[PDB]
């Protein structure tokens, strides 16, 4: 049995959400860290990167690039992508909103120092006024433990991962959203997640 | 029978790829154009936009937002998303590469005049050295008419749509890629595509 190998820098970056998805699915993976530019060029020259970039994940005989292609495959393979086309549409809608917000938090470190302030103010404004209220309303509407189909899916995983990043940004943001707090707790206690949240797991630290 | 209604500005924007997908699938749709800010605010206040933004597509009882959620649903519903999990992984990988490049061409008009030159030079460099060679190699590898599974899929549609935008940017770019030229012709002749490519179709013009 082959363990998926994740090729990327030893960092959170664009590979973290995949790390969380595999860990939450209970899948064990190997990481092949890119230390130098020589490493990245070697991957390219071996014809391992379709569009010359990483993340790249070797899984089930394929060398998948593009974060979304990778996450979609894994979510499908481990039954984290809903029950049908309608459920996947809700999942996709929610996780694409999460990915818009997450793209902002992700690029924040590479943000121009002069902009680094308004950017971070924009991010917090969007979190309070757009995203958190949206997800809180979904949880509030059905009163269920999970975002979609009363069953664990990538939506819950991706959202909880994002709630940890927001917490790192400003622990006060989630305060007015009890249902999101509850979901964060509930998901963090899932055996697979808790183990990943523990020291020594493949989870990566904030980029400094 | 309900016809999907696309809510957006009377423009290409982020709604165009959906327009191409529905047209290529042979689905008839209605467009509810947003003329003023009052229109957009009305949609928001009606609770029609989950994350307060458009594109928004009313289809099968749902009000879907997020381009990818919309396209995924439509591609699945009309059998344009491959046969299985493995085929969808190739499709996703290819179309996410197309979407990275397309995001660049899409934002080009809103690009700072001082940057508008290097940006456009970066786009052309990536097209010649990264994306086109990648897709040409896929077509070359299996020698089939379609990108994935020897059957028409959203990958072919999304790629061909992108080839029209590149043509508008610089007709010379596709010259060294005969297989991509062939695919563009072959797909443009599909009855549904040809009709959409004809004057008077819902297809939108370049943003000026």
């Amino acid at each position: 049995a082959e363990k998926p190998k994740l090729h990327y820098f030893n960092a959170r970056g664009r590979m973290e959400s995949t790390r969380w998805l595999l860990a939450a699915a209970g899948v064990e993976f190997e990481e092949k860290f890119i230390k130098s530019a020589e490493d990245l060029d070697k991957l390219r020259n071996d014809g391992y990167l379709m569009f010359q970039q990483v993340p790249m994940v070797e899984i089930d005989g394929m060398k998948l690039v593009q974060t979304r292609a990778i996450l979609n495959y894994i979510a499908s393979k481990y039954n984290l992508y809903g029950k049908d086309i309608k459920e996947r549409a809700l999942i996709d809608m929610y996780i694409e909103g999460i990915a818009d917000l997450g793209e902002m938090i992700l690029l924040l470190p590479v943000c121009p120092p002069e902009e680094k302030d308004a950017k971070l103010a924009l991010i917090k404004e969007k979190i309070k006024n757009r995203y958190f209220p949206a997800f809180e309303k979904v949880l509030k509407s059905h009163g269920q433990d999970y975002l979609v189909g009363n069953k664990l899916s990538r939506a819950d995983i991706h959202l909880v991962e994002l709630l940890y990043y927001v917490e790192e940004l400003d622990s006060s943001l989630i305060s007015s959203f009890p249902l999101l707090k509850a979901l964060k707790t509930r998901i963090s206690n899932l055996p697979t997640v808790k183990k990943f949240l523990q020291p020594g797991s493949p989870r990566k630290p904030p980029m400094d």
